[PDB]
């Protein structure tokens, strides 16, 4: 690898819990601008570092080649700003701008990798080996993404423009987003099948059982994810039961407990064999030439790595012949609320 | 190893469907003789050479040097009959009288691994790693076990005395052996507790939604199963509820797909986080000095091993501050219930 990717990734990234994100909010903004001048670098090069780790039959397909040279043109963006003077607030503006410029330019990287899945399924092959490789690759591949994209939308927003704290809520009131994501797929099940499931909520607040359920999250992730597993939800329960003229509804229970804030999703959407869960969860098998549903896209297991991100899972258990219950699991504090960042070392070396 | 281990050890063990099982049903007895006194030295060998890539410091210890030692002793009760007449009926008969004696031998295989992995916590430590290799070993160990004493459980409880066939019962009803099992919970928590939650059980045949749930099954496994859930259910439900007047029920749900047969028991005991569900699974932070709910003994990663062993699965997934539900999945039909054996191989050898 090139010098400057060598340097970077001998360090690792610096994981941030949701704290410190707030615990940020003048001079807020040259001290996020020195943090993120060596901190991105140090992201983009240990994730360029395990691309290179694959092999040649997959490093030199159009696809991954192309992701290499998105990242190297905005690892160079940065270096621009290692020499410059934080003072200088002409530099702080141009930080931003080259943020948001870097921002765009990645915004295909998940159907381009998509692309390069597709490509190795159909020219090597799909077995459950390449399966499981590609697996551990685009998980910590995503998530590295998910981290870095995360870096710029709080500078940018933050300062560029506080009930919010950039893309931060920290009386994010969980029902709502529940409903809100709700609302949104049932307006895409009534346009394709005239007919959607109603929606129950419950909450269980075990410590103040009368009070509404809060909590500090991102809640576009938290609607992405919501909203992903809505719309399998309908799309099962419309599809299972053509001949009732009664849809069941989707219940939906949100537990705060001391460690976990917990959301179930339950459908009566008839269920799939156990068998067929993994097969959901796989890039490998969701990949297929140009509403995708899980094992049709990547939906499903990227708002699985939204969950773990924080700290959380996204976890699913069917009942063939019944429905689906799917479970989110995200930390209750903002200190226990810390970024999952893949590194590379001999450890993530080996496994390939 | 002894010449004996090494030519067993070379073939692998010849996995049974549960059809095959009661397709088996005089000259039954002579075929099930031939059949055993070569496939039991098979599996006996094979996880003997496993228990041999155990490292010094483990193979050494007295736990693991007693089991070897009954394992090398029914070994060779065994090898007695290679060269015997399967048409003498004495033959015969002193099969039957080892196979018993074997089956006796190893009653206390499960606590004496116990002591072993107690000894190994307290001289080289309970480290993350050491129990990833624990798990791994004793998951395949106890299979193992459990697929040896099916073989012999079905040849001695056949041809020694039918609605059943030795274990197997070819019209199980589940929800009746639900009924049991919770009866059976409910008789020691009223008697330890002077209060136990009640049960409500629904079923879901999804092609016949009239007919009750029957299938092809080892209930004796499934009553354990179900009882080790049940215990834990009422438990968390006891403890969790000391200032209610109430105690909520536990629900279960027997849902019959084209493939799978599921089992989801459901508490209202207040849930754990879910970072203690993997310590509830393993063997190693389990493991204490001489009623042992889930974290304090085997009983739960055991009753997974049975739901494994004819290739379902046995799920936990909690909601703290709410409560917990368990799914026990199965094969709804008898051609897809086959034994999950573990092999020694290359394969076996490397993960060590
Ligand atoms: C409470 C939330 N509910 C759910 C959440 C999920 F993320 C997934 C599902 C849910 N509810 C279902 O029923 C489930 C499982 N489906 C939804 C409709 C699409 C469907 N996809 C399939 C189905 C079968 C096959 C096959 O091999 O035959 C294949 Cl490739 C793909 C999955
Ligand atoms: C529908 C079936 N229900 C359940 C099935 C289970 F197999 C387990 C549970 C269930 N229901 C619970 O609540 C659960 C999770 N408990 C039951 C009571 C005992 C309890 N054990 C513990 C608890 C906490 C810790 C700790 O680290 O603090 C430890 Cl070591 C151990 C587990
Ligand atoms: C396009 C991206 C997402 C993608 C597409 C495809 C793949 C497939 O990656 C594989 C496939 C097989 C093996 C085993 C092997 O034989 N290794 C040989 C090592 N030289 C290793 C890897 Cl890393 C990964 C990532
Ligand atoms: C008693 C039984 C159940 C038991 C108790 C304890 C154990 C612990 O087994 C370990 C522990 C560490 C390592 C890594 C290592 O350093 N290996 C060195 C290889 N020479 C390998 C194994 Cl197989 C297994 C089984």
């Amino acid at each position: 690898a090139p010098k400057y990717i060598e340097h970077f990734s001998k360090f690792s990234p610096s994981p941030l819990s949701m704290k410190q994100f707030l615990d940020f909010g003048n001079a807020c903004e040259k001290t996020s601008f020195t943090f993120l001048r060596q901190e991105l670098p140090v992201r983009l090069a240990n994730i360029m570092k395990e691309i290179n780790l694959l092999p040649d039959r997959v490093l030199s397909t159009p696809s991954v080649q192309l992701v290499q040279s998105w990242y190297v043109q905005s690892l160079l963006d940065i270096m621009e700003f290692l020499d410059k003077d934080p003072e200088d607030h002409r530099t702080l503006s141009q930080f931003t701008d080259a943020l948001v410029t870097i921002r765009n330019r990645h915004n295909d990287v998940v159907p381009t990798m998509a692309q390069g899945v597709l490509e190795y399924k159909d020219t090597y092959g799909d077995d459950p080996v390449s399966n499981q490789n590609i697996q551990y690759f685009l998980d910590r591949f995503y998530l590295s993404r998910i981290s870095i994209r995360m870096l710029i939308n709080q500078h940018t927003l933050i300062f560029d423009g506080p009930k919010h704290i950039g893309s931060i809520d920290p009386n994010c009131n969980v029902s709502e987003v529940v409903k809100d994501a709700y609302d949104m797929a049932k307006l895409l099940c009534d346009k394709y099948y005239m007919a959607s499931p109603d929606l129950e909520i419950q909450e269980i607040n075990a410590a103040n059982s009368k009070q509404p359920i809060h909590m500090v999250y991102v809640p576009s992730h938290l609607y992405h994810m919501l909203f992903e597993l809505f719309k399998n939800a309908m799309r099962a329960t419309v599809e299972s039961h053509e001949s009732s003229l009664i849809l069941p509804p989707i219940k939906v229970m949100v537990a705060l407990g001391e460690e976990d804030l917990s959301i179930k999703m339950s459908d009566r959407g008839g269920g799939v064999p156990l068998r067929k869960i993994e097969r959901l969860f796989s890039y490998m098998y969701s990949t297929a030439p140009t509403t995708p549903l899980a094992g049709f896209g990547y939906g499903l297991p990227i708002s699985r790595l939204y969950a773990k991100y924080f700290q959380g899972d996204l976890q699913l258990f069917s009942m063939e012949g019944f429905g689906t219950d799917a479970v989110i699991y995200l930390k209750a504090l903002s200190t226990d609320s810390v970024e999952r960042l893949p590194v590379y070392n001999k450890s993530a070396w080996r496994h390939y």
